[PDB]
């Protein structure tokens, strides 16, 4: 066994968020579990997260892990019998640009849904008495677009607190930046300070290289043996469903091919049309992956 | 849905403070609220406030925002059961260059208004025996000069007092520089220690987008019909008031035209003054959004 | 990949399903653990066809640090952690040096 | 539609500075609006401006024009969001023979 | 198999642009999709776009195309696992001649829409305080006659903007050149920052050979049989219609006859007019190819 084999270097794993936003809702928001929508995983923000729009480039986003832990040290041992991690902080900052509503409510803790403009547009935001405490849901979702096949990584952070403001320079060659570091907490109801997930067409195919699941060998139609009306109804057309030995819906993935076209029209999703009473034979197939149905057509 | 649509970015909310000004006056001054003008919306300065002139623009004009907080720990949990937050401390620095009574005063913590220059007009300015506490009125109003619609944004310290001054460096082929690094503390009778506003035309277009009030849906002439005499006089001419759903003036971005221009004279600003005896139709529209109203002109 | 996420996130994500469609959510783990791995740091220097296979072995380390991350648009996502070694009893050694 | 009505090229809008000259004067000088007399359309130099003569005429005279920018640049947005044009810089320059 | 074959060097794919000619329109102009007119194929620009005259011969016109990339590096990788490429970046450069409105308008970075010529004519045009971001829409439209079947290829950028502006040397003998170099930007309406077309009947006869679309193998006239009335009136005459197996239409290209003239008379263009009643024969050849059509005629 060579070096090259032992070291299984995977290009295509290394994941570059060539697109990035932050999304921040109000405390009130039922938190997101995950960003992947059961109808066909497409992304699916849910409602209540408002974007916070453009940041700055170069600064980019910073993620920033800390642990904090005590070490019991005995008599005699030169290394920790036991080692109590108290708690693993979680922050990260940005450079806003937008100067809206939600942005200003979360550098100056206040909420501002009360303001109302003036008789010309202007507005006056007034920094509260003292500082409140007010906690946010975030994501920060970035995909990378590979081959258009995109991979959408996000960090789920349901409670967030503003921990730090940095100082702001007012330049007349550069835009106004808001450069706010923002301390995520552990929530209660979901269990979590902080989740990373990965989802999106390009996800799926990473997934069983990445060591998540098993890797896929079989592909299988679930229904098999359809029966198709050629009279026009609601039971006139038959989705078709393909599946993998691991369980992962390929269907967007395989190719769809009808034996005879007349007696049973398909198209790349899968839909199922007998235009013609007959036997026709739909075949998925995905590289070297084939998996055959028989669909039999009644007027 | 893709990802440039859930990240919703609008370039034009990104305000670049193009020109600045600072405005300092005595604590004797009333406090300004706003800087949009009640008559028109126009940017109105308070009197009592004399600006500070040129400043450096390499150094430009720094905000910084400091939180410290007390946080409370109970046995067994990780992260702190209460956070209680003393104060929101504000400052700004910026290099002046102007040597002109007020910045003089303000850099040497005295009051020079009793100072009467010489035969020749030679002053002598004296550092107080101890350094007074003297505060002042801060106005740092910007204009963002964008297609000749300028967004004024400013900040409003109703009481700043001098924190800091940086070393003052002479050099042959440079101009002196006052560095002062002013702090502002909360003011009892206003309420608030530092505020922050927009104001300006071009403001009142992005108040919709930037979240403030409702979107603009529907136009409304609040003088929809006026009746206006063909004699000179004091009631000869009528002032038409166009309004949005949000209860913003929109008069000075509508459009406006008569149907029939002899039996009633309109002009861009609104005004109505009846030529001819008749009934004519005055109309304001703004982009696809159209409002009517009709005049009857009585000699 | 998983190991990489396990490593720096202190959690067995083996269980982990992933959902209908691949996407999958690793949590953080309610308060971070204390997770034991065998290193193996093997380095090839190939001269005239005739490489020297020169290797540090760590039987039992543990994440000490966690470096910060920064996201840009122009370049991929780095995880950056300092991992210390123990001592290992049972193979008697905490870090060893070999050639071959 | 043919090529050359597309074009609509017209040679009678090439204009060639077949004869130039350069006039100084003061800053004191009221600064002219433009140099068409009203009353018949001719030219009409203000008064106060001072001919500088002859100048060379290999080197000519030489406009340059210099724009200093800064751009804006977001994540995720290959080109700049917004560009800050600050200034536009005009230079002229030529060869004067006349002492 | 000889190096000739092998080579399949084709001298006339070689295209020249014997004329050019660049066309901008101002941003509110719907951007063009293409020049080939649906009703023939000729060349037609759409409205809005005013062409900028003469050029300088010399210094022609030139097209720039930079790669602004980062490649992500790996250890023991001697290339690049990743090569992230941001941005492709178009520009065009050359030298005009005429003293027009959109040309200063253009290289003065103002709109003189409204500046009205004075009593003799004169005009004065003040440069802006500050260059404004103009946003054009460009069209570069080269043709290259041979054999009297033109070739029109261009270049679409929906949206361009000044970028540079070179020195400008005025000699006694040498009219005068404004010198722009213009940078192409992305719009997100159309989809695309530059797009490369050709049209023309010279084209249609390179396009199988160019490698776009299958060879032409087959004719088919879609009236194959057409009936065409005696008597005058709206139905009296049928146009045909060539087309081949590849989808293009070769009307134009094929000779139309005529087995029996009084039955039916029919043009270069393919039109038939039934002069006599009864059975017609219109036979259109091109080429090796042929295709046959019969006409009734019914008084």
């Amino acid at each position: 066994t060579d070096f090259y084999t032992i070291k299984d270097a995977q290009a295509d794993l290394a994941i570059a968020p060539l697109n990035l936003t932050v999304l921040l809702a109000p405390y009130s928001t039922t938190p997101a579990t995950t960003l992947e929508s059961p109808t066909d995983g497409s992304l699916a923000i849910p409602p209540g997260y408002k974007s916070v729009g453009h940041f700055e480039k170069q600064a980019g986003l910073t993620l920033g892990n800390e642990f904090d832990s005590k070490d019991i040290e005995a008599y005699g041992e030169p290394e920790p019998i036991r080692t109590i991690i108290n708690k693993r902080t979680t922050t990260f900052d940005f450079a806003m640009y937008q100067n809206q509503r939600n942005v200003l409510e979360l550098i100056w803790t206040q909420d501002f849904s009360n303001i109302q403009p003036s008789e010309f547009g202007g507005i006056v935001l007034e920094a509260p008495k003292v500082p409140k405490n007010i906690y946010y849901r975030a994501i920060l979702v970035g995909m990378d677009d590979r081959n258009d096949r995109p991979i959408w990584l996000y960090w789920l952070m349901p409670k967030v607190k503003l921990d730090k403001l940095d100082n702001q320079t007012l330049n007349d060659d550069n835009v106004i930046e808001y450069k706010p570091t923002l301390k995520a907490f552990r929530d209660d109801v979901v269990g979590y300070s902080v989740a990373q997930g990965f989802a999106g067409p390009g996800w799926r195919d990473l997934v069983a290289t990445a060591g998540f699941g098993e890797a896929l060998t079989a592909l299988t139609i679930t229904p098999g043996s359809p029966t198709v009306t050629v009279a026009t109804g609601a039971s006139h057309t038959a989705q078709l469903l393909v599946e993998g030995d691991n369980g992962i819906n390929y269907t967007p993935d395989v190719v769809f091919t009808s034996s005879a076209p007349d007696k049973a029209s398909v198209s790349a999703a899968g839909l199922v049309t007998g235009v013609a009473a007959g036997s026709a034979t739909i075949t998925a197939t995905k590289g070297a992956l084939t998996a055959t149905a028989t669909v039999t057509v009644t007027a």
